[PDB]
């Protein structure tokens, strides 16, 4: 037997098709149907009884919390199955990393799950889609993948989704956890695992929304000399939950940020401060307002305080959350 | 025989004190005076005749467009005197990539500006600012180092000020480059130059800010998934002259923000297209709205966007700025 | 209260001392006694009760096997008794990895043993062992440090022995694991552990060196242009038992190198085929002579191959620790 | 209207042709002519008029230099005629730094020579030299590529052949230059340039080849715990010029390599401290013995050290030459 494989898709420039080889706009990002992209690389059906199911079809810039928590669910229900071992997702590249670390703390299954993505259309010279779909499906098929948390893979590497992030804008290996590493890499069609994350996640963790039909609100702000207060206003006004700061230094606020963060709080909004940098730990400061982010970015940050906020609104729970998932 | 060096102070961890040697929260960045930092490395005085002046001594997470204006004006002055050969300037590290810039592009002399920080305050055990003090000062001394644009040294590298940026919220090696590198290094007391910047800077620089006394303002909005509408909304409804767009992946834009750029953008808001990934190209594409970041920063990108609109509300012109600045 | 841990001094430029605070040439490394180096930070105190223990005084690029396996049998000796919670070995930057990995495949313990460095002499302007010092016991006392296999401190990173590297010649931030990342980092007084190794080491390693005293001869040949022959017929000449090859790419073998790697294996010579670039994995390939070195550096190749030898010499068997260890 | 380009091919992966699309052992490098792997991206025919030459074809692990020196001189005669306004050289990646740094010297022309590479065959799914060399092509025929000397294009970025380095043994994206980043990358079809070399190169160099017949014999070798003194006696005995070290660290040299090195210089053998770690400055230190390498990698310095060779002995001189090229 070869493992049962979904490779269920969302969209992306995995998915995308343009006129000629060579362009890279004006073509649309989740225009081929997931049989297109397996039919692309028959090369999978030796690694793996694949099926495919069109999720959605679109650009991950549009990607939604309500429609990632309907992924969530149906991952759920496929690694459920006796007949599925393991899931490769197909999803853009620009919030892959929200996604994946959505399902990373929400899936409850040791089962394999992997986001896979391209940087390049399916159409262009030296597109990296069909080789990161195999590496993709290699890594959803292994035993030895089991138990590792949710998977990011393009580019010959396994990052776990808890750590990796676009770190580019446009290069092909983009993916990097610049602390943290890989899991692992897969060279001459052989997998290496490297590392396990030492975190939380899948199958030990709290977090569970089966059931639930929408999410707590949640918004990013940016820290920067002159940073305005009356952003903290708009999104207090909005009725946001929890605000992710992302912060200048090790989520360092100005006068502006401590006086829009210590409204938020009086509204019960939790603040959670992050940094702009790209890497590294935020560390706790009693003196200043809000939790700290510890590693995670911003934008993971803001998906485990909206399902932090599912739970609790327990600041000494939530940043527990936050060192340990 | 040596140099004749000002070192100008405005504040940050490298002037920051604290009651013991391990202590990294509740002491002040901005205590200790020029005076101070000099006199805890008197081997600078082998190096240069230098003068220290007092300029502020704040946070640099509190520093402001209208503070970074005078600084520029004050550097200006001191370099066209015969008796000043470089300035160094002491600054705190979580927003000394944006004055580092803004003087980068309105200096107008080909003598050194060296900015310098720590990452830990002077009085840690293993204090960085003392050493990188030193090497700063070497620099600016230094005639090989004239005409090579803003410099900002710490931890032995010397980085381009249009493309160093603070990559890690709490370690000394944080400011990198990962895309355009270093323009040189400091080992063994000897300076090694590797790379000119391709870039336009200081006097072959079209800005020119003397005389000004405030800024355009410019806000910074993050790209994430459910971005909300409302922060454009609240931006326009404040006046802001431009908004730099830290988007998801290469300036990628959901539905939301699509909206929010076309309001904007009515209201004649200058609206740019940078990344939040940290690094690399946000590429022209025509079907979307506003003008892109080439490979600034939003930081960076925000400070260009102002000192832009000091002199032209020009689309296309502002585009070949950030092509060439 | 306090874990009680042993600081055993081996050398190194942690330990070496100048003329004066910006002299980094004519000072001997391994000159301060392990005693000099706790009196220099007596903030350990709080952290642990710390005895020093001179186990040798030398520049670690005169490190040498038959020390490394005293030093090994050593820290067996020290972590067996009841009273030793954890080993901290302050060493010479130059090899750390080399007996770093040596003990991470042969110390029969989950105590923890660091390995800590420094780049600058105790004397220097910003001397950084004072802090990688501190880190280093902070690290060796925590229980959360237990089973983690040996690790590396310096500049606020804790790195697998089995992945950490000296990457560059001159600077604070050299120690890195481009691909696998560091196990922890020390921010703020407190252990952030961020992965845990895939590999087998300590505990489960089936390496044991209690009673040798004396290692199988390997060295190490490096691969480029025009690579002569004649090295390879020297090594088998003074009787080497194995060979690592620093290959070009991914252990590639000019027509030179692959008369040497045969005329080596008719003589029962092990080869391993590793790689001179500094990362990655080196692929099997079975048209090439020796065995691969997965993604050990030269430096870590040789250890495990001279280990290896003691147990056995079936390539089969080898070939499997190079992919496991 | 076009820009007229030669393809001078050499062999490598980037001609390397496999059984299967999955394969990456057992096919031969430098198996597919120039024209096909022209014939393969027609869309290089909008970028210029580009004319293909088979210069060798071979893996660039057996490149030798006195191939080199063939390459160089007929680079050197292509850019010598009006037709030609660049030169683009297909080769494999294994060596390619050596080739590129050789010409980089050698080849007095302001007219862009462009080598390129690819790490999976042109049968692999996913290959990357298609996009590799179209990007190559385009950077030769830009107007705004000239006087920047020899230039390494792979995975959208374009290195310095002064500091490019093949970092990886298996990756895409191997092919980096940790401090001193790429001259510029290509996004979306566009060139954006970031930085000039500060080094001598082409036009300013010294060196010339034309004529010569073969190069003075330089042997590398490794520094590691024990490294054997018999290995510089062997290098000696075989007539060897010059001897570069790939040293632990800072160019750290053992008690046993102190010995071969100052054996080595009585013959009056010209040895170069350079360094294994991949990165960095060997500062100078008059103690030890032989020259520094500055921050040329082993690979490179030997290319340094053979073309110093032909032009004079004087150590004075070679070092020089190693701080300015
Ligand atoms: N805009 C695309 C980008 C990509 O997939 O590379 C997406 O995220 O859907
Ligand atoms: N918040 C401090 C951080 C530092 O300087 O390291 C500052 O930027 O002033
Ligand atoms: N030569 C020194 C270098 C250092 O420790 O930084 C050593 O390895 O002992
Ligand atoms: N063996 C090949 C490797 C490659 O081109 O990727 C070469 O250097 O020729």
């Amino acid at each position: 037997k070869l493992p049962n494989i979904v490779i269920l898709a969302t969209g992306g420039t995995i998915a995308g098709s343009a006129a000629t080889g060579t362009q890279t706009t004006g073509y649309k990002a989740g225009a081929l149907g997931v049989d297109t992209l397996i039919n692309a690389v028959p090369e999978v059906k030796k690694l793996a009884n694949v099926k495919g199911e069109q999720f959605s079809n679109m650009a991950s810039q549009n990607m939604t919390g309500d429609v990632v928590l309907k992924l969530s669910q149906r991952v759920n229900e496929l690694l459920a199955r006796d007949d599925v071992d393991g899931v490769v997702i197909t999803h853009g590249t620009d919030t892959v990393e929200e996604s994946a670390y959505f399902l990373h703390l929400t899936v409850k299954s040791d089962k394999p799950v992997v986001f896979v993505a391209a940087m390049r259309p399916a159409t262009a010279i030296s597109a990296d889609g069909p080789m990161n779909l195999l590496e993709a499906v290699r890594v959803a098929g292994d035993k030895q993948s089991r138990g590792r948390g949710v998977m990011v893979v393009l580019n010959d590497r396994i990052g776990s989704a808890r750590y990796i992030t676009k770190t580019n804008a446009s290069t092909l290996d983009t993916f990097k956890a610049n602390e943290e590493g890989y899991l692992g890499v897969i060279i001459g069609n052989r997998i290496y695992y490297q590392n396990r994350i030492d975190k939380l996640h899948t199958t030990r963790s709290v977090f569970d929304v089966r059931g639930l039909t929408s999410l707590p609100k949640v918004d990013i702000l940016y820290g920067y000399q002159d940073d305005p207060e009356y952003l903290y206003d708009a999104a207090i006004q909005h009725g946001v939950k929890g605000i992710v700061y992302a912060g200048m230094g090790a989520g360092s606020v100005s006068v502006r940020g401590i006086a829009g963060m210590r409204k938020a709080m009086e509204k019960g909004v939790v603040v959670i401060r992050s940094t702009r940098t790209g890497n590294g730990i935020v560390p706790p400061d009693e003196e200043l307002p809000g939790l700290v982010s510890d590693s995670l970015n911003p934008a993971h940050a803001r998906i485990l305080l909206m399902l932090a906020l599912t739970r609790t609104s327990d600041p000494k729970v939530i940043q527990e959350y936050f060192h340990t998932y």
